[PDB]
Order: C-alpha cells, then sequence, then structure tokens
C-alpha cells in the first residue's frame, strides 16, 4: 500500500476516492464560513501524499540554480498573504454524468474551497534567481511536485511567465494556509497557489520551479484538463486541439436548501457561492424558484476586492416567501465583471472528462403544508 | 442597414459583414448619439490634463509626428449588437440592431500610454483611477459624449489603447471620429470615444450620462420602474459572442453541400478557441474551422471568422446554431430570456438561423 503513509482526514468529508485520497466537504458545511476551515477544504490528490521532513526539504529553482530550504523561503522573502478560492476543473462533474457517462472523480458542488494563503511571492523568488521581470515571446514557469507515478514522473503544471512575474497576479509559494502551516494533504511544506486559475496548476509539495520557452510537458498539462466540443468522444479526442485550462469561467451553486428537501411554508432563505476566474468579480447572482422562468437578485456577502483581483468567491443569500404545498425548482446563475454568464443547460457543454461544468445549478424542493 | 438617420446609425448587410477579415471603411458599422462634428484639422487641439501631469494641447500634426505610430487590428462591438433577439422576448429600449453592430479595422495612432507618460503621469497609480474622454459632439444644452476606462488599462502596454488617426490605412473617416478617436481594444464600443477633444486623468469614473446611466447589465426581473444604474458596473470588457452570417434566415438552400459561415469574438483580449455549429437546433454539434492568424496571448482583439461545410439533404429543415468558447473557457448561453434586460444590451445567447433545403 503506497498510501499507507497518507495523513488522517476529517470524517465529515464526502470521500470520492480513498487511494489516492479525494474528498469534498458536504454541501451543508461548504459555504458556512467565507474561509473554508483547513479540515474541510476539498482535497484532490492524484498520487500518494509525500512525507516530507521539513529540515532537509529543498526547493530547486533552475535559474538562467537555487536550492532553498524552508527556513530560507520563510526568511529571505517578504511574506505576502492572498485570499483565493481553488476550484477543481471537475467541480460539478456529477451534472455531466447525468447527460452521458464521463471519465473522472464524481464531484458534486464542493470541489471548491477558499483560504487565506501566506508565503513568498513567486515573482520575488524568480527575481532572486536572476530572471528578468519580463521576457519577450511566450515563456512559461514549470512546477514539479514531490509526488510521483510508478514510472517516477512527478505531478507537474505550468503557468505563463507573465502571470508568474506580475505583482498583481498574487502567485504565491505558500507555506501557510488559514494562518497555520500547510497541512500535508494541501502540500506541506510548500505549494504553488495560482489565484484565478484552475486548481490543477496549484502544484503541491513543490520540488522544482523552472523557466521554459514551452508549457510543462507533464501529462496533466498536455493530456488532461482541457475543454472539447460535446461531439468529441474517446476515439476522436486530440489534446493538441485545445488550450490547457488556466482561467476558469463564471460559476455558482446552491448550498441551501438541498435537493429533495421539504421546506416549511412562509419564508425560505436560499444560499450558495459564486466565483469567476482571472480575478473577475461576481457582479450579480440571479436566483429563480420556478426553474429559471423568473428571477430575483441575491444579496452578495463579503468585502469588495480590487479590480482584476477578485480571487475569492462571493457567498450569496436570498430570503423569499414560499407557499405551502408547492414545488420549487431553485436555480442560481452568476454574472462576472466582463458580463460573462452561465449557460442554461449541460448537454451543450458536455465533454468526455466532465470538466468545466458551469450550467445552471438546479435544486428541487417541495414546500410543506 | 440604417437603424436611425438623425442621429445616424447603421450596420452592414449580414451578407457582406464577415466576407473580409478587415471591414471596409464604407461598411464599418456607425453609431452616433449626436450630430457629427465638422472638425477643421489645423485648428484642432487635443487637450490632455490631470493631477500630476503636464497639460498638453496637441495638434493633429503633433499627435502624428511626436508619438511613434502603433497599429492595432481590433474589433469594435456595440453593446446593442443583436438587440433584435432581445426584442423577440420582450420589447426593449434601443437601436434595433441585428448581427452587424460589430466591425473590424486596422487602427493606427499614438498609444494612449505614450501620450499620458509624456504628460508626466506615472505608469501606475494606487487606488482606482480613471482616464476620461470627451468628444466634440454635443447635445443642444452642450454636454459632450464621454466615457472612461480604468487608469490601469490606459497605461498598460499590452492593452493597446490607441488615440487613432488612421483606419484601415487611410485618414479616420468623419463618421468614425475624424481627426482622432480613442480605440479601446477588447472593450464595448461605447468607450471608444470619437472626435476626441479631451483626455483627463481622474479619481472617479466619467460623470457622463453614457458612463453613469447607460450601458450596464441588469437582471431580467428589472423593469423601468425599478432600474437603478448604481447597482451595476459600467460595461467594459464584453462576453464571448458569435453569429451566423451565411446562410440567412428563411433561405432555401440547394441540396448537396452547404457552407455555413460567421464570426466569433470575445472581450478582454481572450481568443476564441472553438466554435461549435449545429444543424438540428442545438441537439448535436460539429466543430467549425477558424480562419486567420493567431494573436499573442491576451491580445486577441480581432474577431475570428469561421466556416464549416456540411452535407445537406433535399427537402429537409435545418436550424443552424453557433456558439463560441474563449481562452478562459467562457461560453454562450442557450437562450435569451434569462439574459433579457430592459435595454436589450449584452445579447450573446446562441444565434439560431432556420433554413430549408430544396426541393
Ligand atoms: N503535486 C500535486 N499538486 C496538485 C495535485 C496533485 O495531485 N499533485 N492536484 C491538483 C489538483 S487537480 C487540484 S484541483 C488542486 C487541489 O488542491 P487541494 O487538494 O489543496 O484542494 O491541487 C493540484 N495540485
Ligand atoms: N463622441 C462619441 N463617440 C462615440 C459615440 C458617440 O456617439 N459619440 N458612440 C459610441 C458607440 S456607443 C459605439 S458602439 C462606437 C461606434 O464606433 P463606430 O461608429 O466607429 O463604429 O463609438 C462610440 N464613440
Ligand atoms: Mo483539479
Ligand atoms: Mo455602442
Amino acid at each position: 500500500d503506497p498510501f499507507a503513509g497518507d495523513p488522517p482526514r476529517h470524517p465529515g468529508l464526502r470521500v470520492n476516492s480513498q487511494k489516492p485520497f479525494n474528498a469534498e466537504p458536504p454541501a451543508e458545511l461548504l459555504a458556512e464560513r467565507f474561509l473554508t476551515p483547513n479540515e474541510l477544504f476539498f482535497t484532490r490528490n492524484h498520487l500518494p501524499v509525500p512525507a516530507v521532513e521539513p529540515s532537509s526539504y529543498r526547493l530547486r529553482v533552475d535559474g538562467p540554480t537555487l536550492s532553498l530550504s524552508l527556513a530560507e523561503l520563510r526568511s529571505r522573502f517578504p511574506k505576502h498573504e492572498v485570499t483565493a478560492t481553488l476550484q477543481c476543473a471537475g467541480n460539478r462533474r456529477s451534472e455531466m454524468s447525468r447527460v452521458r457517462p464521463v471519465k473522472g472523480l464524481p464531484w458534486d458542488i464542493g470541489a471548491i474551497s477558499t483560504a487565506r494563503w501566506g508565503g513568498a511571492r513567486l515573482r520575488d523568488v524568480l527575481l532572486h534567481a536572476g530572471f528578468p521581470e519580463e521576457l519577450q515571446g511566450e515563456w512559461h514557469v514549470c512546477f514539479e511536485g514531490l509526488d510521483a507515478d510508478p514510472g517516477g514522473a512527478p505531478y507537474g503544471a505550468s503557468i505563463p511567465y507573465g502571470r508568474a512575474l506580475s505583482p498583481a497576479a498574487d502567485v504565491l509559494l505558500a507555506y501557510e494556509m488559514n494562518g497555520t502551516e500547510l497541512p500535508r494533504d494541501h502540500g506541506f511544506p510548500v505549494r504553488v497557489v495560482v489565484p484565478g486559475v484552475v486548481g490543477a496548476r496549484s502544484v503541491k509539495w513543490l520540488r522544482r520551479v523552472a523557466v521554459s520557452p514551452d508549457e510543462s510537458p507533464s501529462h496533466w498539462q498536455q493530456n488532461d484538463y482541457k475543454g472539447f466540443s460535446p461531439c468529441v468522444d474517446w476515439d476522436t479526442v486530440d489534446y493538441r486541439t485545445a488550450p490547457a485550462i488556466q482561467e476558469l469561467p463564471v460559476q455558482s451553486a446552491v448550498t441551501q436548501p438541498r435537493p429533495g428537501a421539504a421546506v416549511p411554508p412562509g419564508e425560505l432563505t436560499v444560499k450558495g457561492y459564486a466565483w469567476s476566474g482571472g480575478g473577475r468579480e461576481v457582479v450579480r447572482v440571479d436566483v429563480s424558484l420556478d426553474g429559471g422562468r423568473t428571477w430575483k437578485v441575491a444579496r452578495l456577502m463579503g468585502d469588495k476586492a480590487p479590480p482584476g483581483r477578485a480571487w475569492a468567491w462571493a457567498l450569496w443569500e436570498l430570503t423569499v416567501p414560499v407557499e405551502a404545498g408547492t414545488e420549487l425548482e431553485i436555480v442560481c446563475k452568476a454574472v462576472d465583471s466582463s458580463y460573462n454568464v452561465q449557460p442554461d443547460s449541460v448537454a451543450p457543454i458536455w465533454n468526455l472528462r466532465g470538466v468545466l461544468s458551469t450550467a445552471w445549478h438546479r435544486v428541487r424542493v417541495s414546500v410543506q403544508d
């Protein structure tokens, strides 16, 4: 059992896979706090979790070569904090499966969580390694984790050089999560946090940072996490025909009430989350009780972030009167700062991996007598 | 097609709209809120001012000679493009545009960035600053057309904001802002202020009617008795968009093969990564061929023209639908009612075109 050393996890989590460990918090706990407690933050591991002795750990940065200890990472670079939501490419995959079977972890609406991350700015570490603030043409910063497949290939990913060097992009080499040291499942001792970008690129248990003229050659950068036409099937898919998912599109889901519930008549408070990639804020959330025919505007909770740096989700709520003995089909949809919107239905956005599941979330409940 | 004479507003015929990557100056859609100014070029001056910047008064000759000419091929799409689709759901207030309030040109001019830096403004300002524009066109009272963009976009080298005096290789036409306009790539046409008289750096958004009390998106539930422009942000970047230009609604096409064509575009420099095309009303899809050359990442200011040749069977009915996907994997929604708004702006639900196949 290569997973014999994996860490202990909270019992309240909805485990989608044990070995490797993948789990999401239940819907009723998911949006209870703006910052998702470390114990409930969703967990996505492709491989066994590395057991890292903090003292001997070294971060390799291949400059135009650094070997940074955890103590150096902490002391040499000013600590910055960024509150960012990580959403998995597979969040809401369960919706896709309802149309046609897909390949992937059966996530519901909880493959998304939010934390206040603390660490060194990737920008500062790269400038310290001797790299220039700017590089002409399309360059990339590649990441490798300490976790590896049977063949010894590590988990890896990349982001464009521009994003890595940009102060406003808030890309961190994080060693703290919600004020405490990074948990093992979340990348102890160091992970990359890439705000506004799909979770896949936020490499945990970071071993190496390199600059390259090309994207990471990792399996998960080249041959996974892309969107295709709904017509594409396993016999025709060609990962060269689409871009790696970086920024994600606008998203929202209803966390309260839950599907199949019978709610009391009178007033009903509907709640959920909304978020969009690339630091685009959520400017509105529309909520319907009649299956998307008529809408009401939800209250957006929380504090406004600077323009282009809305890395954290918006929690929303709406209290509405409901009549005894009626059926409700509760639907939410969000609008971001570029006026991007969510689509009505899943079949037209369907894909063989069930990624990029952003059609409206629909929750059916009945109202008691 | 002219939607209005006084003031003048017009769009090119759908049959020519997407026939050339660069829209000829004579066909490029025209949206004018006010009478078109008659600008005498020698006496014209562009005023540039603001806190911590030297006030400039630039002649057309100096704008051309002092600043290095930059060329940017950028698509301008009006907020009301495809308004007709909104009116079919419920009547709205606005020009009755069809799919042609969008056009593309190669613009040439001074970088707004260079002009502001020349005036002494810094590359970055803390807080949320804006760059305000005022046109020479004005209402009978005298308020000019105006707009603004965030200071960060104005100063970004990558954002390609121009003070353009050339359009597709020739002098800027009168209807398109002669002698000078702002071109704001990847942003709604409303902010590309024509007949530019002033550029001002300000800590606040432009107080213009068209910045404060127009060009915003609202929930479909909002009506005239409840609309409050303070509740929404000014449209700046636009969402992913596409439409079919060939064939045209109600066409009877010959059997055999059919070449479906159209355009696709997305705001904020996000490239179009795919266009899906259906012939059965959105039940099944095929992938269209994207025409033209790639642009650098984050600077896809120009539309992608697309086409798909498909076999069609005699005597059948088709419902042709297209939808586009951008670099952040944003998508177009299925239907118009849920994106409906009282001004019929931001019309990006799937375009559907019904045709029959002879015989
Ligand atoms: N090294 C390493 N990094 C990783 C992964 C991985 O398996 N190994 N999974 C990725 C995926 S696909 C996502 S969604 C996020 C999940 O971060 P979390 O488990 O801390 O929520 O981590 C990313 N980083
Ligand atoms: N001075 C001024 N500039 C303006 C206009 C206006 O009425 N006056 N209309 C705006 C609108 S709403 C749009 S859609 C574009 C259209 O530019 P075009 O006419 O060159 O296509 O110009 C913008 N610039
Ligand atoms: Mo993921
Ligand atoms: Mo417009």
